[PDB]
């Protein structure tokens, strides 16, 4: 029932900034949109500001704000993400692409005034130069999953591990195995949850008027399983 929770009671403007380096291919992504945690709804448009994105847009979806999850009333006591606000949390992942390289990500998610900011550094190493990722062989598809969140008591945060299966152009699947850790930025109290799920549904589209490499994202995120 926090001061953190009340920051999400209306629609919140969102700013996303990503600095990326995958096998020395440097790139920046900026995103803008809004989130309505009451519905668990995100509407965002991302731009690669440096030119052509050197990896497929769908591989960056998970990296590019679980604080916008709709937690039902009976579950509000288990929403770590909002309870860490406004000071924020760091979200770290390693994403292992099966038979390919890995991303390591570190993001700070916090308010700057009334704007929820997700700022990310992403380092990708050991990719095949003509593999599914660097060779752009992945379809531009919806992504949906159910992520088991568990408390990490020692770290005063949360952890999660989950699989994303990206479809390759030939009908096969590129596995992206995600390991996630979140920890608060401030030293104030946070809510550590019982085990539960976050179910995410995404839709990816394009803006017919946008000449830059871009991704339009519509996302819905809902907590469950208590």
């Amino acid at each position: 029932m926090s001061k953190g929770e009340e920051l999400f009671t209306g629609v919140v403007p969102i700013l996303v900034e990503l600095d990326g380096d995958v096998n020395g291919h440097k790139f920046s992504v900026s995103g803008e949109g809004e989130g309505d945690a009451t519905y668990g709804k995100l509407t965002l448009k991302f731009i690669c500001t440096t030119g052509k994105l050197p990896v497929p847009w769908p591989t960056l979806v998970t990296t590019l704000v679980q604080c916008f999850a709709r937690y039902p009333d009976h579950m509000k006591r288990h929403d770590f993400f909002k309870s860490a606000m406004p000071e924020g949390y760091v979200q770290e992942r390693t994403i292992f692409f099966k038979d390919d390289g890995n991303y390591k990500t570190r993001a700070e998610v916090k308010f700057e005034g009334d704007t929820l900011v997700n700022r990310i550094e992403l380092k990708g190493i050991d990719f095949k130069e003509d593999g599914n990722i660097l060779g752009h062989k992945l379809e531009y598809n919806a992504i949906s999953d159910n992520v088991y969140i568990t408390a990490d008591k020692q770290k005063n945060g949360i952890k999660a591990n989950f699989k994303i299966r990206h479809n390759i152009e030939d009908g096969s699947v590129q596995l992206a195995d995600h390991y996630q850790q979140n920890t608060p930025i401030g030293d104030g109290p946070v809510l550590l949850p019982d085990n539960h799920y976050l179910s995410t549904q995404s839709a990816l589209s394009k803006d017919p008027n946008e000449k830059r490499d871009h991704m339009v994202l519509l996302e819905f995120v809902t907590a469950a399983g208590i």
